[PDB]
């Protein structure tokens, strides 16, 4: 169960891998993966596209009627669907993404979510395309997330730049 491997740990509570999340996901089988989502549950690409084309896009229309009972998520929350073939659940978490004007200060709301979980494996929040800066991202988690949180980050030159921003 929760059979993750090669993390690096840097707090009691907080581990990162220079990794793919689906890679992770289909070998760790954990109990919640996390989805860096938007409002409208739409995976048109990057992480949620990756993620639903790995479930055979059975995640995005999951996520279709999801959202039709229940409208659109807020920027800083979430919702628990389906983990399908990667997951027992998805953590749906919407993260603010900066570059289309959104406030950074809802990066500590969204990571808030990860709370209501005991083990998760991660994307780190509002990176690449959502604009953020990652070394604030990584540093929002550390000192918001208290449940066991595993971060999967796809690209060794981050990686280094994260763990040496840590140990500092
Ligand atoms: C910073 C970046 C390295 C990181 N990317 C990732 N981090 C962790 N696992 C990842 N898998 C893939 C992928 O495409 N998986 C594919 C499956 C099959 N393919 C071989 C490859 C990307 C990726 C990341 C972190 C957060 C966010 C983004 C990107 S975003 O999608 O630009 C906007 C939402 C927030």
């Amino acid at each position: 169960v929760n059979s993750f491997s090669g993390y690096l740990k840097l707090t009691d509570n907080v581990y990162i891998k220079n990794a793919d999340i689906v890679e992770e996901a289909k070998k760790v089988k954990p109990t919640v993966v996390v989805n860096a989502a938007n409002v409208y549950l739409k995976h048109g690409g990057g992480v949620a596209g990756a993620l639903n084309k790995a479930t055979n896009n059975a995640m995005q229309v999951e996520s279709d009627d999801y959202i039709a009972t229940n409208g659109p998520l807020k920027v800083g929350g979430s919702c628990v669907l389906s983990g399908h073939n990667l997951a027992k659940h998805c953590l749906h978490v919407v993260g603010p993404n900066v570059n289309k004007g959104e406030d950074i200060q809802l990066l500590k709301s969204a990571y808030e979510n990860f709370n209501q979980h005991e083990v998760l494996l991660a994307p780190l929040l509002s990176a690449g395309i959502f604009g953020a800066d990652p070394i604030h991202s990584l540093r929002v988690c550390v000192d918001t997330v208290r449940t066991n949180v595993y971060l999967a980050v796809f690209d060794k030159n981050l990686y280094d730049k994260l763990v040496s921003s840590f140990l500092e």
